């Protein structure tokens, strides 16, 4: 087999003109297992496919013709790796990645199998290895590539027409496999946009009734849902506003002009699988993401979300959390007067006077055990429906813990009370001072007061924890330098001279808070030098720092108010309590009325207006009514 | 943001302490807004059991307001 | 001049280091003036803990800043 | 500080470099493992017949307009 | 510190017959859009004399371009 490889490597047909002479003789043919590589199943075809200069190799032809004067090309052109790392690669995955034409269209015209699923290790996905996903089928891998025309010629051959809604192990389509390459750079955005505009126009006009986008992979995507769940911002951005202005496919649009005077104009957009397809719809795609995926707070800035979010705000949610606010106000009012007035004998439970005080102390003190207890099992609700890992308890949800801590310390409280402990005060006063805190989760609502939350919160992630861990170092090195000096002493502790030299930091140090030492000067030295290092360097240069961070989190801030303003609308749309279920967005209205067939579509759109004073053009609207 | 603050730490302290000369929302509130304005004492008071409670409460107050919210202050004024 | 002007840390930890030998040779000669080193060692050891620093992208660079402001803000200000 | 980022991350590199080669030098146990990566053949034709073997570092880029044709050494990927 | 000449140096590749040899940085093999490239790393990290690494890390701190000579191309990589 040497020499026949050797031929084919060169590109030398002059070695190979007494094939078909001795392999007649002999009784073989090129498919046996003789002129195979044992290791890998390479054969002489894959081997003069994959050298080739400037697009020629002469070679192949003669292969061809001396197989088919043989036996047969079918078992010949369909060879292809046996091994577990190329499986499944045959000469039509190798002619449409050297970007070669005529290879194709010769391979197809001989009998080569159109739907050969490559999955050997390298064409999958995965991390710590090198390869390239694109969906394992030749059609999948010419679309993949900004190859037009072959799977133009792929799907349009006599020979053997490609099948267009073919899936993969995983179960992608070559949509999916298209939003799968895509990476939000703006030329793989263009390419990967064109690509799916144009296969989705021929699978209109190749099989009507077919509806690509409709189709679910292994896991119960459709192209939509995977692209707002992998974070693929461009793909989201064109699909959601998808207009088509050519005859026989227009029902693929999903944006449509309603109407249009001079330079007035009305769109309106489609919304079917945004907020209601009762699978997986874009919204939670979105909301309920796992805090991994890249553009997480961007994608709502997508032309009609942002508008149908605040439209549902408007409508009906923002009564429901003024609502919710009143009334926790009102808990927080009635456990503060309850805490306040606690009695101060010995020993728990105390006995109840016939006197009013008495009774409305005892009533308050039952609201507020009654509240522990609701925040208690909406915390178990919390974790159960939405089954975070042990990333997202930290990196996420830091409301949801909030509320949680502070009914449990409200429990444990009960528990000590009625245990004759006086310790239940030393639980009471947390839970009381986590209350106030959490007052500040209904900021979100206002958005001055939300964005100002939020930046609070990365003042607190990124400055203050930075500042606090070399302060702690300093603050502990020169207490334990202090307090070894000193002997004898009042203080001669290290919590006192921790307290002492922390009192530094607030504007009330002393200088001269002891004097049972020898050695005066080094006292005096190193609390000058622990002033110098830590007041007049350190607090200062977290003003300064604090003041970089925050001219740069303005439009983040922004989004992440906006995303946690989204949450909040979805938890209420989907809880609502009290059996009120008008959660539609807009009308039923029809969008063209001429399916494919002679049915009419009803789609519910969402209606936006629109300004434009140049490019005095005129536009297809749907009713001649404005 | 202050005042919330403020308010609900007053409320924790003054529910700790017990029995003579600071069992007083007004008082407690006035000793807590001392801190602000670089006066504040951290040993104002002994009348309570658990004396860690009472620390870790007002370690919290200053962290809080003192270090976090008046240098967020000067940093978003000189941002305006 | 590298000396000055470069190796910070080696400084630092040679200094913490003579300062400890000076509280032995003090200790064993009848003085209580090594207690006077012996602090100034441990006030040196605890803030070289800073030059682990380095390891974590975020700590360094933060370390790294606290440097510069003390060779060029500080110096300008105390003068 | 709105001045000196770059030069700070640029300045912590260097250090974490040096600590690099100060641990690559002291080395703690007679190990080898520290050795670079890679005794791959890399044209093996030099202006002899001989072979040639370069101790390589291997880098993957992915580029999505120019598709040219590059010429490889090897056809297995 | 000659930042540009050691730019150049570290990925050089020169595509001719005759002259490959000469390269540093070489294509190892290639698929649609993705293929991987070889550094050489010949007198980066083990030379015996001056390697690259060795003589930047312990400069004399006169150097003009000391800090940025680190993120040339395979330098950075290497050191990671
Ligand atoms: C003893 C006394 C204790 C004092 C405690 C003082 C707390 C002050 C805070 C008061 C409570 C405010 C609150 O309710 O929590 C805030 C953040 O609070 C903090 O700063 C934590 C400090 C640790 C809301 O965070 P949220 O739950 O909304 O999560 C967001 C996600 O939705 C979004 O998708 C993103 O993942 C985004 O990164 C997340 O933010
Ligand atoms: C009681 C007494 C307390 C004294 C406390 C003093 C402050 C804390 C010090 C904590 C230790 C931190 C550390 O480890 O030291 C810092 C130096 O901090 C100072 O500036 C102190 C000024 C005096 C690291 O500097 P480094 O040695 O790493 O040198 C770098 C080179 O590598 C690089 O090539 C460049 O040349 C670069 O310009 C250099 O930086
Ligand atoms: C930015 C933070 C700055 C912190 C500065 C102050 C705290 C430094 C504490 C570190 C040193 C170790 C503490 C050892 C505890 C101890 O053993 O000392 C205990 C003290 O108990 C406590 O109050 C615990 C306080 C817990 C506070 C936790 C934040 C009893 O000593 P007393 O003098 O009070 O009573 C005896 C009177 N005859
Ligand atoms: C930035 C804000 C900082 C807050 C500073 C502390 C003030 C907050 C007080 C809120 C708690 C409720 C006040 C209750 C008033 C009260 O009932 O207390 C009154 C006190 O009267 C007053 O000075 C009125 C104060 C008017 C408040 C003008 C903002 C009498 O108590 P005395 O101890 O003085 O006398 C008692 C003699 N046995
Ligand atoms: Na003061």
């Amino acid at each position: 087999r040497r020499s026949i490889f050797d031929a084919v490597a060169q590109s030398n047909c002059q070695e190979l003109e007494s094939l078909l002479p001795f392999l007649q003789r002999s009784k073989k043919r090129l498919t046996d297992s003789e002129f195979k590589d044992p290791e890998t199943g390479k054969t002489c075809l894959l081997k003069a496919m994959l050298n080739l200069h400037n697009g020629q190799n002469d070679t192949i032809a003669l292969l061809l013709d001396v197989a088919r004067k043989t036996d047969s090309l079918k078992q010949f052109v369909n060879a292809s790796y046996t091994d577990s790392y190329y499986k499944g690669q045959t000469a039509l995955h190798i002619a449409i990645e050297r970007r070669n034409m005529t290879l194709v269209t010769l391979l197809v015209e001989n009998g080569a199998d159109v739907q050969a699923a490559a999955n050997g290790d390298f064409f999958k996905k995965t991390k710590g290895r090198p390869g390239f996903y694109f969906g394992e089928l030749p059609l999948s891998l010419a679309a993949c590539t900004n190859q037009l025309a072959i799977v133009k010629f792929l799907l349009q051959n006599s020979w053997q027409p490609a099948d267009i809604s073919a899936r993969d192990s995983v179960g992608n389509t070559v949509l999916h496999a298209l939003v799968e390459v895509a990476d939000n750079t703006v030329d793989n955005t263009k390419f990967v946009t064109s690509m799916y505009n144009e296969i989705l126009i021929l699978g209109a006009k190749l099989h009507p009734t077919l509806k690509l986008e409709e189709i679910t992979n292994r896991k119960g995507l459709t192209p939509l849902a995977l692209a707002a769940s992998s974070g693929k911002i461009g793909v989201l951005a064109y699909i959601l506003q998808r207009e088509i202005h050519e005859p026989e496919c227009r029902h693929l649009s999903r944006k449509f002009t309603e109407w249009a005077y001079g330079p007035v104009h009305s769109s309106l957009y489609d919304l079917s699988c945004i907020d209601t397809c009762e699978k997986n719809s874009v919204l939670e795609v979105i909301a309920y993401s796992s805090s991994e995926t890249p553009n997480r707070h961007d994608m709502l800035l997508v032309e009609p979300l942002n508008r149908l979010l605040q439209d549902k705000w408007d409508r009906f949610v923002k009564r429901i959390f003024y609502f919710n606010f009143f009334v926790y106000c009102l808990y927080m009012i009635i456990f503060t007067a309850a805490a306040y007035y606690r009695p101060v004998e010995g020993l728990p439970p105390y006995k109840l006077k016939n006197t009013v005080g008495d009774y409305f102390r005892v009533t308050g003190e039952i609201l507020s055990v009654s509240g522990g207890v609701y925040f208690f099992f909406r915390g178990i609700q919390y974790f159960l429906q939405r089954r975070p890992s042990l990333k997202s308890l930290f990196v996420d949800s830091y409301s949801e813990i909030l509320f949680f801590v502070q009914s449990l310390f409200m429990l444990v409280s009960v528990v000590l009370y009625f245990s004759q402990r006086k310790e239940y005060v030393a639980s009471m006063v947390f839970s009381l001072a986590m209350g106030w805190t959490n007052m500040l989760y209904y900021t979100r609502g206002f958005q001055q007061m939300g964005i100002y939350a939020v930046m609070i919160e990365k003042m607190i992630l990124r400055d203050l924890c930075r500042f606090m861990f070399v302060y702690l170092v300093f603050l502990f090195g020169f207490s334990t330098a202090v307090v070894t000096l000193i002997e004898d002493g009042k203080y001669n502790s290290l919590y006192s001279t921790c307290l002492e030299l922390f009192k530094f930091t607030i504007g009330m140090g002393d200088l001269e808070f002891t004097e049972n030492y020898d050695f005066k000067a080094v006292f005096i030295i190193l609390l000058l030098a622990y002033v110098i290092l830590t007041y007049i360097l350190l607090l200062n240069m977290l003003i300064a720092l604090m003041g970089e961070t925050v001219n740069k989190i303005a439009q983040e801030s922004k989004n992440i108010w906006k995303l946690q303003r989204a949450i909040t609308i979805l938890d209420t749309e989907k809880s609502f309590l009290k059996c009120m279920r008008k959660a539609f967005r807009s009308g039923k209205l029809l969008q063209v009325g001429f399916t494919p067939d002679g049915k009419d579509d009803y789609r519910w759109c969402f209606r936006v207006d629109e300004v434009n004073w140049t490019t005095w053009n005129t536009n297809v609207g749907i009713i001649n009514e404005d």
